[PDB]
């Protein structure tokens, strides 16, 4: 059986895979009430029990998928969890190039870190994470869009 591994990037804030979102009891446990799904694919897990508010960003792991477009909308439900004092979980699948792309971009904003120094703190936390050049090019237009107040 899988070991679901929900890495807390921050105390409120999850990260992990398919196989990770799959694990109703951790989720629980870790008081999360928040989920974020990255994929056009997957099944909003444990939906069908009523325990989650649930957003889809209908996303592909392709080299001209446009994640920038999404990053208010997964802000303010970031945001919504931390106001209410609970975990938000983000996930897609097994190399969370989407799921990470996002925290990365909450942390330059929210924790203003520079994209270098968020990347480094969640692969710290996150080791396995799948590169993707389309989308560390959208972090970079994010962070010169950051530091011009944009
Ligand atoms: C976000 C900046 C990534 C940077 S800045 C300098 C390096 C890297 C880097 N990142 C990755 S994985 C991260 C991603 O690509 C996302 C999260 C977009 C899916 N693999 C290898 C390198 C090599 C060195």
């Amino acid at each position: 059986s899988h070991m679901a591994e929900l890495t807390p990037i921050l105390p409120f804030l999850f990260l992990g895979n398919e196989q990770d979102a799959q694990d109703l009891d951790t989720m629980q446990r870790l008081n999360i009430g928040y989920v974020i799904n990255v994929t056009t694919h997957l099944p909003l897990y444990h939906y069908e029990k009523g325990l989650f508010n649930y957003k889809r960003l209908p996303a592909t792991d392709s080299n001209k998928q446009n994640l920038r477009q999404y990053f208010e909308e997964a802000f303010e439900f970031i945001e919504e969890a931390h106001q209410c004092g609970k975990g938000l979980l983000i996930h897609c699948q097994a190399g969370v190039s989407r799921s990470a792309t996002i925290v990365i971009a909450y942390l330059m904003k929210h924790t203003r870190m520079t994209m270098t120094d968020a990347y480094k703190f969640v692969k710290g936390k996150r080791p396995i994470i799948s590169p993707n050049l389309n989308f560390m090019g959208q972090l970079l237009e994010f962070e010169e869009d950051l530091n011009n107040g944009v």
